[PDB]
């Protein structure tokens, strides 16, 4: 039944996201292995990832549905191999840019990885499956992180081997993705109006609009929570205590995602209530991080924020899948991801870039909490307006 494709896809997503080198990516390509200055990693290497993410998300949400979601996943596996192979044996900024390009391809195809399982299972299993899928990915990171940390705090193991373990991990994911069952079958301006027929559910727009905006803020919170912690703790407080909390935080998210998969809840009526409650929870957690000058309170707030958001995004993906009534699973997920990435890029340009506002970290998280509070209030207003 649903078990075979779900188990294979969950194993692929576990072994493709169990990446021990990700927590120590910055030390890896800034230490003695590459000898790359920190200026070149954030101004010439990292933005290539976002650019490639945009220009490779376009083909994904345009082409994934027609190719029936497996070739994009397979392309994701073969882009994992190229990315980590070039990270292993790459020198200089030029090949790091190619690494970032292939990583952008990897994430653009992660969109198709998320859509694939809905393309193959019956709508009756769209809920359970949903959580499970997200769950393994989140859990994968935790495992990788903890493994990496153990492999640094129990074996004195260098980052090169750690990265080759990451490559071996994603190589196994490619072989698992080879075994995925193939989903069954089924001017340019006309295509656009088809998009209109795709969003006519009038319940998907609500969930997609939350997705387009809440993940745009969530990724920025994810990127800058490390800097927030490093700013709210000048005494000791090394990466071990941070990169570690990051793992446990996402572990909670994994549980939350799996919770959506495992509890029998009729999300048709409780979807909007869950959205408003957990969005105000997201806002309260973000304000908890900024306001309190206690790193334990900020850690708890980040755990709450990641857990709440992971549960909410699992509910969003599930409710978009069931209420889609068209085959365009990757079109909606891909468009939602691309719009969120565009919003994230624009708002990080205006708020935190040296040219937009150069807004310092503490009031930057104040801004992020206010943004999530605005999102919560917008959806809270709808419940009042439908009552």
């Amino acid at each position: 039944s649903w078990i075979y494709p779900t188990v294979i896809l969950c194993l692929f997503g576990f072994f493709s996201m169990m990446r021990p080198s990700e927590p120590f990516l910055i030390p890896y390509l800034s230490g003695p292995d590459k000898n790359l200055t920190s200026a070149e990693i954030t101004n010439e290497i990292f933005p290539v990832w976002t650019y490639s993410y945009l220009v490779l998300l376009l083909p994904v949400f345009v082409l994934t549905d027609y190719v029936r979601y497996k070739p994009v996943i397979i392309l994701q596996g073969i882009s994992f191999i190229i990315t980590w192979l070039l990270l292993l044996f790459g020198q200089g900024v030029k090949t790091m840019q190619v690494v970032e390009f292939f990583y952008g391809m990897v994430t653009a195809a992660e969109v198709a990885y998320y859509a694939y399982i809905y393309s193959v299972v019956s709508p009756e299993h769209y809920q359970r499956v949903s959580g499970y899928c997200r769950s393994v990915t989140l859990a994968a990171y935790t495992a990788g992180s903890v493994l990496a940390q153990l492999l640094v705090s129990l074996a004195n193991m260098s980052y090169f081997y750690l990265n080759v373990i990451s490559l071996a991990s994603v190589s196994v994911a490619f072989l698992f993705s080879l075994f995925l069952p193939m989903p069954k079958k089924s001017v340019f301006v006309q295509w656009f109006q088809d998009l209109k027929e795709c969003y006519s559910s009038k319940r998907l727009f609500y969930w997609s609009l939350w997705w387009a905006f809440a993940t745009a803020g969530f990724n920025q919170v994810l990127n800058y929570v490390q800097i927030l912690w490093d700013y709210k703790a000048p005494s000791q407080d090394s990466s071990i205590y941070n990169g570690a909390v990051e793992a446990i935080a996402t572990f909670g998210g994994a549980v939350a995602a799996f919770a959506v998969g495992y509890v029998k809840v009729n999300w048709d009526l409780l979807g909007e209530l869950a959205l408003v409650v957990f969005s105000v929870v997201n806002a309260g957690s973000l304000f908890l991080m900024h306001y309190t000058a206690n790193i334990w309170a900020c850690y708890a707030g980040y755990l709450i924020f990641k857990s709440s958001y992971m549960l909410l995004i699992t509910i969003a993906v599930f409710q978009i899948a069931v209420n889609l009534n068209v085959e365009r699973y990757a079109l909606v997920f891909g468009i939602n991801t691309f719009i969120a990435l565009v919003i994230q890029t624009i708002m990080t340009v205006i708020v935190v870039d040296q040219r937009g506002l150069n807004l310092p970290v503490s009031i930057q998280f104040l801004v992020y909490g206010s943004y999530f509070a605005v999102i919560a209030g917008i959806f809270l207003m709808r419940s009042m307006y439908i009552t």
